[PDB]
């Protein structure tokens, strides 16, 4: 066990190995409060997050699960990694708090209109990380800017901290549709890529029903081949009582960029869902030709998210966290 040292930092207390020295804040949310710290045993500056309240309620511990179990599986360079997982407790009895810690990152999207070449290769790892996701099976949900942290070298690499995220949502997830399938990420990444050509948010919805309305001006009311697939009596006799209109010639909306920028534009934000680009095709379309290596695009160990189902004592979440805290092998 490592020795550790306890101080205060914005009225949270960080109980944290001498290993990792000189913690400054730089951010909090929901789920936790994020430090900077140089770590001494790599050299490396990192970023440490503890959780906050892991275990207050059943929800709160299996969310604490669910957030590490998925940490300890990424193993890709487009997508966040840990470096280590800690907790100051000696036993499971006193076992209250969850440290995390990464590589820390300049900075993300949110912060960074960029070159098309700079698009190129900042949509490309994204992708590139997503073909990763998906092949585990995992759907992300919530892409957007912020939750692309990139470096100084324009390496990327996908995460989630927990602007609207309501601007980048698919529009099934607007209508509520139950059934949504991993392209609801390709969705996210058209908004990002046009964001990053254009300067401006593609979609900034007001509300969920803004939201839809501003999406199907550009790719059009749907189609009889997608109105077929929609079981809800209500969402059909909404949709059909709209205004139909066409989809929009997207070369002229994206005046001026990359043609083959517009042509991956067009494939990844189709409306109907099972006709969009999925993230190993998108590698290989011509926009990405510089970058592409189809011998360098891994896919990822499958990932057992069974636990999603069941339901169980806020003390059984604890104890498997704290398993999965136990076992953590560090990477190389
Ligand atoms: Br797909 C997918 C990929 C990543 C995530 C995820 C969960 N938690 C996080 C990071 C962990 C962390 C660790 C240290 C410092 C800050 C942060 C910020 N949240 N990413 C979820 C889904
Ligand atoms: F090889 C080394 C040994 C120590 C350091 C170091 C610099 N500042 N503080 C420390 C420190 C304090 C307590 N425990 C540690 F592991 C590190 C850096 C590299
Ligand atoms: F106004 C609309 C209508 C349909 C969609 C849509 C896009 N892809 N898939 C769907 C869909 C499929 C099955 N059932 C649903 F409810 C939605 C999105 C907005």
């Amino acid at each position: 066990r490592p020795t550790f040292y306890r101080q205060e930092l914005n009225k949270t207390i960080w109980e944290v190995p001498e290993r990792y020295q000189n913690l400054s804040p730089v951010g909090s949310g929901a789920y936790g409060s994020v430090c900077a710290a140089f770590d001494t045993k790599t050299g490396l500056r990192v970023a440490v997050k503890k959780l906050s309240r892991p275990f207050q309620s059943i929800i709160h511990a299996k969310r604490t699960y669910r957030e590490l179990r998925l940490l300890k599986h990424m193993k890709h360079e487009n997508v966040i990694g840990l470096l280590d997982v800690f907790t100051p407790a000696r036993s499971l009895e006193e076992f209250n708090d969850v440290y995390l810690v990464t590589h820390l990152m300049g900075a993300d999207l949110n912060n960074i209109k960029l070159t098309d070449d700079h698009v190129q290769f900042l949509i490309y790892q994204i992708l590139r990380g997503l073909k990763y996701i998906h092949s585990a099976d995992i759907i992300h949900r919530d892409l957007k800017p912020s939750n692309l942290a990139v470096n100084e070298d324009c390496e990327l690499k996908i995460l989630d901290f927990g602007v609207a995220t309501r601007w980048y949502r698919a529009p099934e997830i607007m209508l509520n549709w139950m059934h949504y399938n991993q392209t609801v990420d390709i969705w996210s990444v058209g908004c990002i890529m046009a964001e990053l050509l254009t300067g401006r948010t593609l979609f900034p919805g007001t509300d969920h029903i803004d939201q839809l309305k501003l999406i199907l001006r550009l790719v059009g009311t749907p189609g009889a081949e997608l109105l077929k697939k929609i079981s809800s009596e209500s969402a059909r006799n909404y949709i059909q009582s709209l205004t139909q209109m066409p989809k929009m010639n997207f070369a002229n909306v994206f005046i001026g960029a990359n043609p083959l920028a517009v042509d991956l534009l067009e494939k990844m934000l189709v409306l109907d869902s099972d006709k969009r680009i999925t993230a190993a095709q998108a590698l290989a379309h011509a926009y990405f030709a510089q970058y592409h290596d189809p011998d360098d695009e891994p896919v990822a160990d499958p990932y057992d998210q069974s636990f999603e189902s069941r339901d169980l004592l806020i003390d059984e979440w604890k104890s498997l966290t704290y398993d999965e805290v136990i076992s953590f092998v560090p990477p190389p």
